[PDB]
């Protein structure tokens, strides 16, 4: 899911 990752 976002947020969260690293480009997102």
């Amino acid at each position: 899911g976002c947020p969260x990752q690293p480009w997102c």
